[PDB]
């Protein structure tokens, strides 16, 4: 059996990793919960699964989950705080950590996994982008396995041959055949939406999209498709490719996940339901499988599958990711940091859809700083370019 | 550096083979080229790659290779027949042994290769698909690895993880995460046909498929589906397959080759161009990969990509298929035999389109034999279902 502790717990890939335990009880136990103020949530999950311990970020989240925990008569003891965080994902009994907080804030907790030599389920695509070279060699120091969890990478990793799979970020591409990394596609729920209808689109529009159900952030990125951009520059450190062997694709039915370029013109391909228990239980059972509770994709009701080239017009935030990439570690940093906080203000209806774009370019250009040489540095370009975001949502607001 | 016997090299596998070689002079090297009839064919392919011998199954095309050859001064020596054919593919420097002859007359070259212990390139379907336990019997007897060349299960080979790469036809399938097996799909130049248009379609109409060129035999049974019975049939032996976890699917446009489903819900499957030197090269390369010649699939140039549940009314040959495999090992080796004679007799125009599944269920009755228990019988039974095939093709003819 394995033991996993759960970063993020209540948001939706958290709920979707404990419903593959709740599915394989004889093959995984959580030992450890850690989220930030669902507390409804958090007490459904320690009632349900018993954990040893939950974390909540927030202290007085961490109150009221104590009172209602001791009352039922739980052994659940509860922490709160980011070091709690941290020795959570690092428990001697902890074979697993899944990595699924939202935004840079899931950093340092992942990071308590990594030096403490555990495998890594990652989902929390924003530390990898925003710590870039300094997470993969935390990596490669420690005794710690990644494996990607996001739809796209998972799909990537599982159409990728054992050694790139088990030297993951440091193998090469080229001596192992493959060719590209074919990074799809939804294209968000604005995708066929005219040009200059984008401005109009509330945050209630953004947050539904046609095949997945996800959280907030993520979803008004599929929309921007400031997601595809910081998925481009995750899978360039995760699967150790370049500009030239990275490819950006639209496929609106979310049908396959991702594909792999080979020599021989082969291309290899992970398709399914647009369901993230899927990924999320192959990385759990690796390299064997599990029941997911994800039912088989039939072929037979689908839409027909189309592919299309992005636009850089009608997502200016994938421009502004992709040559990030170009400029930097800082600029990177600075790019996830800026979009965080605009895509928080847009949902709080302080800035308009394509408000997100200008002012993340605006944060950027207003961005003068060293590229980081360890962790705290990343920390001081991510907290600097909130505080410039933040100035540049009230020159917008109403 | 690998040296290939190939088997039918002047066939449509045999020339995608040669262009493999031909695009990595440096990774393989041709020892032996075999062949029936097509003496302009052998004669380029003897002058340009100068294998050490060459056979002509007919005797007077040998003799007339033979005088172009020494004309040329070649040296390339001329043998006949098919205990040659059995020799070459057994040769002590030989590494692989490209199957690609036509029909059951590929079988007893073919297990001369097996014996041998040579790494098998299978193409030639028919020859597992009328051997069957006999055939995957030899293979584990000898050093032997069966690599299929076919589009089909070469893509659900690539899409298979190591522990049944490299035992296959003899590892667990439930044991390694896979639910089922999903044979595509192209369905044929008669797929949109009416129905009741299908038996005026002549041999030459019956020959264009819209993404595959290939030899005569092989694009009827595309257009009847003959060919997707013979290959669930011969999929069932490679991959230790059950009925139950296999699956047909129509995909009309021949972009995915086919797929494999595992228990999470993900479907891993194989892309490309419909184009034979790509799975051809990963076979010749496997585990690594070489250049094919055939060019990236451009996503953005390609028709919506659907699925249909195949119609047993619209392909009587499919269900013959699925049933003979129900029936056993005599009435799968008449059916395929009948097949050759009804294919042959089709193309000759002898008998209509739909006249190969009416003849082909007629010989299946008219037979009755016991299950062969060695090579020999399985000939017997090949040899008697061809007399009877013949004869009802007569009852039919003008
Ligand atoms: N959902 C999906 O289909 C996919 C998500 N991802 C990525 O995975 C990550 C998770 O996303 P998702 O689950 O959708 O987001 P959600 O908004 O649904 O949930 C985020 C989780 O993080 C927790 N959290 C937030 N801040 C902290 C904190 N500082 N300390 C501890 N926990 C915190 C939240 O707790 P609480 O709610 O209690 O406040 C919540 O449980 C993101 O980085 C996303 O980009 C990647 C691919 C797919
Ligand atoms: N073509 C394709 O895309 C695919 C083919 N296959 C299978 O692979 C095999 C090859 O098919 P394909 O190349 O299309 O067929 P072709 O008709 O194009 O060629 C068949 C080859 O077999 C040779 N041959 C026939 N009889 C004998 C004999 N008795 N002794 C030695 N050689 C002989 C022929 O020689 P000659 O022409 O000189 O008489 C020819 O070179 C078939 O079993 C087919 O079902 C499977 C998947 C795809
Ligand atoms: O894992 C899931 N995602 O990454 C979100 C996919 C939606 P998109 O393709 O529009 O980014
Ligand atoms: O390898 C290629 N084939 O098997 C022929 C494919 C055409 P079909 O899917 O119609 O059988």
């Amino acid at each position: 059996m394995k033991q996993l502790t759960i970063l993020g717990s209540t948001g939706s890939i958290g709920c979707s990793t404990l419903d593959v335990v709740r599915h394989n009880p004889e093959h995984f136990r959580v030992v450890a919960l850690v989220a930030g103020k669902n507390v409804t949530r958090m007490v459904e999950q320690c009632l349900e699964f018993s954990p040893r311990y939950a974390v909540m970020d927030d202290e007085a989240s961490a109150k009221l989950l104590k009172t209602m925990l001791q009352q039922q008569g739980s052994r659940t003891e509860v922490l709160s705080g980011q070091q709690a965080a941290c020795d959570m994902a690092a428990l001697e009994d902890v074979d697993q950590v899944m990595a699924a907080i939202v935004g840079a804030a899931g950093l340092l907790p992942t990071l308590a996994a990594i030096r403490a030599g555990k495998t890594i389920l990652l989902a929390n695509k924003e530390s990898l982008v925003t710590c870039g070279r300094l997470f993969m060699d935390a990596v490669k120091q420690s005794k710690a396995q990644l494996l990607p969890v996001d739809s796209e990478h998972n799909a990537i990793f599982q159409s990728l041959p054992q050694p790139i799979q088990h030297n993951l970020g440091y193998a090469d591409l080229e001596q192992n055949g493959v060719v590209s990394i074919l990074l799809t596609g939804s294209g968000g729920p604005f995708r066929e939406t005219p040009l200059r209808d984008l401005a109009t689109m509330t945050p209630d529009q953004a947050c539904r999209h046609p095949n997945w159900s996800m959280g907030r952030k993520i979803s008004v990125d599929s929309a921007t498709m400031m997601n595809k951009g910081l998925e481009y520059i995750e899978a360039r450190w995760l699967f150790n490719a370049s500009a030239s062997q990275m490819e950006v694709l639209i496929h609106p039915q979310s049908v396959i996940h991702s594909m792999v370029r080979y020599q021989d013109g082969s291309v290899l391909a992970q398709l399914g339901e647009p369901d993230m228990r899927t990924p999320i239980a192959h990385t759990m059972a690796w390299p064997n499988r599990v029941n997911s509770g994800v039912k088989p994709l039939d072929f037979c009701k689908l839409s027909a599958l189309t592919f299309a080239a992005p636009d850089y017009d009608r997502y200016p935030c994938l421009k502004l990711a992709m040559e990030a990439f170009e400029q930097g570690q800082a600029a990177t940093t600075a790019l996830n940091a800026a979009n965080e906080i605009t895509v928080a203000a847009f949902l709080a209806q302080q800035i308009r859809f394509t408000d997100i774009a200008a002012l993340n370019l605006s944060v950027l250009e207003k961005m003068d700083m060293r590229e980081p040489q360890c962790v705290d540095d990343v920390l001081s370009v991510d907290a600097n370019a909130r505080e410039v975001a933040r100035k540049e949502v009230m020159r917008l607001a109403s």
